[PDB]
């Protein structure tokens, strides 16, 4: 399906804390970080992080105002990301499911989150690669 | 050259702050994070993060005592990482070079670091893919 450089970025709340969640839409691969609160500075920094790892062409979000900080515009600018003016899923419900199941295993919400991300990116499809294998396949295919 | 699941993990110091630096040895691709101080908890958490993203088989370090926390052993255990009992470069000098050059562009050391990581992972070889393209090629090739 989708162009290999599109990502979706959003925040959920759990335990009084904010989770920032990136989804590479063609694969389903997520990365995620617990931040103390939703600020433009946290978003910018996460985008900077994401961009030096993957080819990030455009990012979409379900709250466009997330992206209005100058901080955030500065990060998109410097790393050459364009915003998605062009899409009018839920992993957030599912990753939240996975978090709920491991929460036991860890003291800090952040550990549970990364544990949940690990499980998600590694599960093979109901029948069939894993999100982790898919993102890498898609992005390599788009190289060679 | 090297097995696609080997990583090197180490810390450098700059500005009174600790930088944790992961290097995928077959590609030269790095990821990096500024942490407030070198603790076993920071290392564990970074490994958890790294492992849900890439297939991480073994990790090496230039300071084996970094890896003796139970916290750290717990993270390697849960994510199935083995430590490298089997290697007797410098990117640290080079990434530090790249940091020194961009430091100007940012207030916080952390931003400069991610900016430096971005530049590193994206530069094409002197003649020739980039570290970013290489890691993805290696890891996809080892899938199919
Ligand atoms: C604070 C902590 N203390 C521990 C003490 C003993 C053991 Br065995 C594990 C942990 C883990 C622990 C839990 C799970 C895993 Cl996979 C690895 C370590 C944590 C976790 O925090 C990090 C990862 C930041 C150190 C946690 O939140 O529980
Ligand atoms: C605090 C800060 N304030 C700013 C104010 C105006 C503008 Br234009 C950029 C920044 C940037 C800034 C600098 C570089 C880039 Cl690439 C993007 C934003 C930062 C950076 O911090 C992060 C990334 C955490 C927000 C920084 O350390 O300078
Ligand atoms: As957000
Ligand atoms: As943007
Ligand atoms: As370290
Ligand atoms: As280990």
């Amino acid at each position: 399906d989708c162009s290999p450089g599109i990502w979706q970025l959003d925040c959920t709340h759990l335990e009084g804390k904010v989770i920032l969640v990136a989804v590479h839409v063609a694969s389903g691969y997520i990365e995620a970080e617990v931040i103390p609160a939703e600020t433009g500075q946290e978003t910018a920094y996460f985008l900077l992080k994401l961009a030096g790892r993957w080819p990030v062409k455009t990012v979409h979000t379900d709250n466009g105002s997330n992206f209005t900080s100058t901080t955030v515009k500065a990060a998109c600018w410097w790393a050459g990301i364009k915003q998605e003016f062009g899409i009018p899923e839920s992993m957030n419900k599912e990753l939240k499911k996975i978090i709920g199941q491991v929460r036991d295993q860890a003291e800090h919400l952040k550990t549970a989150v990364q544990m949940a991300v690990f499980i998600h990116n590694k599960k093979r499809k109901g029948g069939g690669y894993s999100a982790g294998e898919r993102i890498v396949d898609i992005i390599a295919t788009d190289i060679q």
